[PDB]
RNA sequence: GAAUUGCUAGUAAUACGUAAAUUAGUAUGUUACGGUGAAUAUUCUAACUGUUUCGCACUAAUCACUCAUCACGCGUUGAAA
């Protein structure tokens, strides 16, 4: 591996994976959709 | 309001369309095709099935089998004025 995406990982290895969606807002919107 | 349909799923739903079969002609039916795309959680009840316990005089097997009744005769034995 070279050092700039070694640091890159290094960078990721603390970070929290961003969320897809919000849940509760996907649930009220999920519920306010018809067809 | 009785009533009823379907129920994790690319399913339901869709004032989303598209195609084909059957036709000379007619689809709101059928079968295909993709687009968009959810919700909910199952205390309960259960025919029926499979193991089982026990009983059994049934064995063509309970619509079973034995027992008893009623009549018809043919016998046998007993008591007898």
């Amino acid at each position: 591996p070279t050092a700039e995406q070694l640091a890159q990982w290094e960078a990721l290895k603390s970070v929290p994976i961003p969320p897809r969606k919000n849940a509760t807002l996907d649930h009220i919107t999920n519920m306010i959709m018809r067809h």
